[PDB]
Parts: structure tokens; sequence; C-alpha cells
């Protein structure tokens, strides 16, 4: 698929619904997606990456989160704020109960590019499509802006958050990709169409991006002795466009991998 | 002041789930008082310059047009009648019962003026608020862009509209004003901070608004005469931001008053 419609999927099964006065309003036929997310975690799942190998064992949950120095996979205990169905991890008890690290060189660099790439794609493809008086399709046109877009939101958030612990100061991803940060979600419409921030922002971001990011140890065990490794640093704190206000990442912006 | 745009949400008027957890309602509303007190002075008969004389047996609704604002009572058939709990109107059937026209001159536009300077007042307040680095108190912020905002999209798409019915050409309504004219609802968070359009869209908007609206009779009975009136013109579509498609407004962006 090319053009806007690749980075749409048939919404199947609706993951929201709407409730007024008795009615159940129907569900969005479409949902937003970006496509090197969904092609990285069949994948990791599927032990068919080219590049990366999780080791960890299958039977518990996987999730993964970006770090300065690469991807970090790992398995929660019951206990950690990461966990899908008590002090948040520190340094004595990260309540990780296994992780495997895989370091920018080692292929956490391909995944990441691979996911900005797309990511990059869909903001140009939104200002070709939306942006430059182009005819467009009636259809398309509407399956994109009434799309479910919570799952892209959460996905160009990863890809962000990527971003930023491997080259913040030095490449840093632009606004439209920095939204996703600081606004928990965003409709499909204002994602096609509209934005997050103003235009004040756009001209600010420029000069505020060295000094948006907040960092912290992604705790894990340390395996020979007693408490927690602290090297490892994960993103805790986006700073909102208001420039007062962040955005907390409790897990870094960790994402579930399989169940 | 953003507090002077904000009421407790008694009675939301939506509830939704995301993957089957029903999402916290928020605890207020947007709100834009020139358009509560408007409603409530028309009502009671407390209005300093314009009285209803339509009969109070019925429902009441008001609609603008190039000429002032059309007090009228729509028919069970007309598409803004309102239930307890078809043909559209045309030239030869309005589905109106009766009409009362006030023009500009005798009270329609002091009624505009009044809505237009707290939407601007809104507009402005947005800035000082959330793009002027002012220290904030961060419970109030939250209540701000987690607040709900369907009403307040409608309360402001009429203001809207009344702007261009009088004056599209001469004085015609800022894009943070006409954005609610072509989105269904935007969110209390995007409001705040964002846009339902994007940078180059300012530019478009500055040379494409006399050119963004089309006209329609609004039907209402020849009073002698059978068939309808129609010389009466009301806003019928509004172009989008991506200059293809349009907001159609079946009742001309008409508002309940009185039920």
């Amino acid at each position: 698929a090319g053009f806007m419609e690749a980075f749409l999927l048939e919404n199947r099964k609706p993951k929201i619904t709407t409730l007024a006065s008795g009615k159940t309003l129907k569900p969005a036929t479409h949902r937003l997606n970006l496509p090197a997310y969904t092609k990285l975690i069949h994948e990791l799942r599927t032990k068919t990456h080219a590049k990366v190998t999780i080791s960890l064992s299958t039977e518990s949950q996987i999730h993964m989160v970006w770090v300065k120095s690469g991807l970090v996979f790992f398995t929660p205990s019951a206990s950690h704020p990461a966990y899908v169905n008590t002090p948040l991890p520190n340094d004595e008890a990260s309540h990780v109960a296994s992780f495997q690290l895989v370091t920018w060189k080692d292929g956490a660099l391909s995944i990441l590019n691979d996911l900005s790439k797309c990511a990059i794609s869909f903001i140009n493809q939104c200002e070709d499509t939306f942006k430059s008086g182009t005819n467009l399709n009636k259809e398309m046109y509407n399956r994109c802006i009434t799309a479910e877009s919570r799952d892209f939101c959460n996905q160009m958030k990863f890809v962000l958050i990527g971003r930023l612990c491997y080259g913040q100061t030095t490449s840093p991803p632009p606004i439209q990709l920095y939204q996703y940060g600081v606004t928990p979600f965003i409709s499909a419409d204002i994602i096609c169409e509209g934005a997050a921030y103003r235009s004040i922002d756009v001209e600010n971001y420029a000069m505020n991006s060295n000094h948006l990011v907040s960092y912290a140890p992604f705790f894990v065990p340390n395996d020979t002795k007693p408490g927690s490794r602290i090297d490892l640093l994960m993103v805790n704190h986006l700073k909102k466009f208001n420039l007062i206000f962040d955005t907390w990442y409790k897990t870094g912006g960790s994402v579930m991998v399989s169940s």
C-alpha cells in the first residue's frame, strides 16, 4: 500500500466505543497504523528479525524500552508499573525479573532507523495529502479523519522516545513527532490536518529541544550482587509546549512485545 | 482567568471507553459565558435589545442569516426539531411554523458583537495562559486541558457563522474561530495548546476567507402566499482547510433557544 493507505488498517475489532443517551455510536471503520512498528513486533515475536533475537523466555510477558545506550527487552514482575494483568522501581528493587540489552551497534539503531523512516514518511505523506491542495479521494479522506488513533499515537510515542534516547542533541526529532510525547492522545483529524502545537511552538522548538528531556535510570537487577543496575538511562519526563509542565514516563515509554 | 470559560461538567453528554475501560469523565467543560447569558436572557425576556415574539407553546430556535438573526419554531418534520426523547425544507414546504427576523440594526448586531467579543477574548486568553511562559497552577492547567468541549465547540460554531453572515467579506473571523466550523469538535487540549490547522493554513486563510462560504435559503413560510420565502440566506457549507471538502450545515448552524 502507498500514500496514506500505507498508514490505514481495517478496524476489525473496535478499540473504542462511545455511548450517548442509550445509543452506542458506530465504530470507525479504520485505524491509523505505523506499518514499520507492526512489522517489527511480528518479527520479534516470530524470531524472524534480521538483526535482533529476543532471548528472554516467552512464557512470560516481554516489553521493550529505549535507553540512551540502545533497546532493553524486559520481563516485568507483577509489581512493576509496566506489568499487564508498592514503591516505583528504585536502586534496591527494580521489579524487573529479567532483561536483555541490545546496544545501538548490535541492532537497536537498525530498528530505530526503520521505525523513524516510517514515522517521518507519515509526517511528509500528511503534508502531501492534506496540505498541498491536491484532489483527494472522498472515501479515503473520511477513513483518515474518522480513524481510531490511540494505538498509532503510542507507536509514534515509542519512535519519538527512541529518537530522543539515541540523538536528542545531535539528531533531534521534528516537532511533528515530538507532539506525540507531550499529548497522550491526538485524534486522527488533528493528526492529519492540525497539531497539538501552534506556530510559536515551531519556532521555539529549534531553540528549546536540548532542554526538553529529563532522563532517569531504567532499573534492572544486578546479576551477581543485590540491588539494581543504575546506569541504563530512559526518558523520564518530556517538557510540554507551554514549557512549564511535563509528561511523565513511569516506564520510559515502554511498550509490550508479547504476552 | 481561564476559569471564566469553565463550568462544572454536571451531566456529560457522552462517555467513552478504551478497550472496555470507561475513561474518567472530565470534572469541567469549556463554556462561552456570553452564549449562556444570551440564551438565558432570550428565554426569560430580559434581553436589553431583542424580545422574542414567537409563541412559547412550542420550541424556539435561532439561526443567523445574511440580514440578521431569525427566531423560528420548527415543525416536527424540520431537521432542527428536538423531540421529548423526510424531505429537507424547500421552497414549497419550509417545515417552519413561524419565524421572526431581527435585522442587524434592530439588535442582531449587538447580540453578535457580545458573542464575538467573548470568543475573541477566549482566543486571546488562550495565548496569555498557555503560550506566554506564565506560571500556572498545575491543577487548573489539567482542569482546562482535560475539560469536555463538545458544547463549547457548538457555541463557537454559532458565533462563527454569525460573524460570516454579518461580515465574511468586511470583518472576517480569525482562523482561530473558523476552525470550529470545519471540524465536528476539537478536544480541549487541542483548543488550548494546538489547533485544527497548521501554519500554512494561516496564510491560505488570509487569501481564501472571501471564498470559503456557500450560502442557501433558510426557508420560512410566505405569510400571505403559499410556499416558502427564499430570500433569507444562511450558511450552508464551509470549506475545510484542505480546500477540497466542506462541512455542511443542514439548518445553517441553528441552535435551540427554548424547549
